[PDB]
């Protein structure tokens, strides 16, 4: 990989650089293994020289890992250095799933979760893959989760054609009942935001969690997120996070509402693959 990705992680990180190896994509940006002259390993995204990026993209994430990371056993890799072109921080190797590991991770989830927000949220502009995540800070969950997680993605996929009209009203259906649906208010949680099983790399003492769109949410986002594409060994992660952050009554009902915001992500970004879920989980949110 690049003269130029080492080039950037040694101004970044003040460290000099041994080594740099391909890892393929993502989106927009290149991914490599950086190895520095100690052998201190690190995981580099690095967008293209000279090429246009999104506005605060990188910063997103750099912001997000940093205010996501100041938990007790934090599961967050520390970042290195970064720039709105670069971002370098912890090398991860991973481990397969273990039992052991999803019950140290399920805690480790809790204590992430439970540093709290001021608000639902976040003080810089938001990304979910290459889309725009409104951040704007709010102080009350269903009006946060209709305005800013769900009806921008619902008009943007609409608008691609990738939902019916009768989709739109399915799910406007779901926003209407929501101030029943929602449970009671409890405080924001610190979440991940993009936290599918792709996003969790399992260590022999518990995971790690990457590629954050990190804001203050409903905690259960974080867990429902983890039940949409599954988890090795999710009913321990579950069973050992209630243990020391029991979820409110119901949770297990409302998984579906906290699963229509990826939902609708997935159909803006990917297509019709996962219109018929979508419209299942608006289905079953209904009349859960
Ligand atoms: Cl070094
Ligand atoms: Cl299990």
């Amino acid at each position: 990989g690049v003269n130029s990705v080492a080039a950037r992680v040694t101004e970044l990180t003040g460290r000099e650089v041994a080594a740099v190896a391909e890892r393929g994509h993502s989106h927009r940006w290149h991914l490599y293994r950086v190895e520095l002259a100690d052998g201190t390993p690190l995981f580099v995204k690095a967008l293209p020289d000279d090429a246009p990026a999104l506005d605060g993209l990188f910063r997103a994430e750099a912001l997000g890992l940093d205010w996501l990371g100041r938990s007790f056993g934090s599961p967050v890799p520390q970042v290195a250095g970064w720039d709105d072109r670069t971002l370098a921080m912890e090398w991860v190797d991973e481990r397969p799933p273990t039992p052991e590991a999803a019950e140290r991770f399920g805690h480790q989830l809790a204590a992430m979760h439970l540093a709290g927000a001021e608000s639902f949220g976040a003080t810089w502009d938001g990304y979910i893959g290459p889309l725009p995540m409104d951040n704007t800070p709010r102080s009350t969950w269903p009006e946060f989760y209709a305005e800013q997680r769900i009806l921008p993605y619902l008009r943007r996929a609409a608008d691609r054609g990738a939902l019916t009209p009768g989709d739109v009203r399915l799910v406007e259906k779901v926003l209407d009942a929501l101030d029943h649906l929602a449970g009671d208010p409890e405080p924001p949680a610190r979440i991940h935001g993009d936290l599918w099983n792709g996003n969790v790399l399992w260590q022999d003492d518990g995971a790690v969690v990457i590629d954050p769109a990190a804001h203050g949410g409903h905690r259960e986002a974080d867990l429902a997120m983890l039940a949409l594409f599954g988890l090795p060994y999710l009913d321990r992660v579950r069973d050992a996070y209630n243990e020391v952050a029991p979820l409110a009554e119901g949770w297990r009902a409302r998984i579906p509402l906290h699963q229509l915001h990826p939902l609708l992500v997935h159909v803006c970004l990917f297509g019709a693959a996962y219109r018929t879920t979508l419209v299942d989980t608006a289905r079953a949110a209904l009349r859960a």
